[PDB]
């Protein structure tokens, strides 16, 4: 459950997301495991939904501070932009939300500056493509 030092909060709590594709799961982004290769196993994969989303749930509110969020590596990393990234409290209400064009390397990182929130949402908002994530990582600070 570690990373940079730092208490990865994400790490191997209860995920959901739009549909499954070649079985990944969407536990899979939060394995501890930041192989963004697809077919090594520890990278999620939706059908083409409208549109396909992930998201995690703490169980209960947690402080969010940086949220970093590592792409599939082996190919069609493109799939990752044009997505919000959501905070919801205990009751699915928007807390706040970063909009992320694309990647300029393997990941992207977000500070959402100690908000309190329950889950965290990855969703693209292209609709007809599969969102995959290597790996979801959440911090309180
Ligand atoms: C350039 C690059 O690295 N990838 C291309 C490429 O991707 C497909 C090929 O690598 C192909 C070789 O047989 O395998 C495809 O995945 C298959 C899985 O291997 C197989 O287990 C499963 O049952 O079926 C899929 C689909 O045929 C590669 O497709 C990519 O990865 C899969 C997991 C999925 O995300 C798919 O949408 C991807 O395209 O060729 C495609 C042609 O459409 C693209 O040009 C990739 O960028
Ligand atoms: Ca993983």
């Amino acid at each position: 459950k570690f990373n940079d030092g730092n208490l990865n909060i994400a790490y191997a709590k209860p995920t959901t997301q739009s549909s499954v594709d070649y079985n990944g799961d969407p536990n899979r982004a939060v394995d501890g495991n930041r192989n963004g290769n697809f077919n090594s196993g520890s990278v999620t994969h939706t059908r083409a939904d409208n549109p396909s989303w992930w998201e995690v749930d703490l169980k209960k509110m947690d402080k969010v501070g940086l949220v970093k969020i590592y792409n599939r590596t082996d190919a069609e990393t493109q799939r990752l932009s044009n997505f919000d990234v959501i905070l919801y409290d205990n009751n699915r209400n928007e807390v706040a939300k970063k909009h992320v064009n694309n990647l300029s390397g393997e990941s992207v990182s977000l500070d959402f500056k100690e908000k309190g929130a329950r889950y965290i949402k990855v969703k693209l908002l292209t609709s007809g493509v599969p969102l995959s994530l290597a790996e979801v990582e959440v911090f309180r600070e």
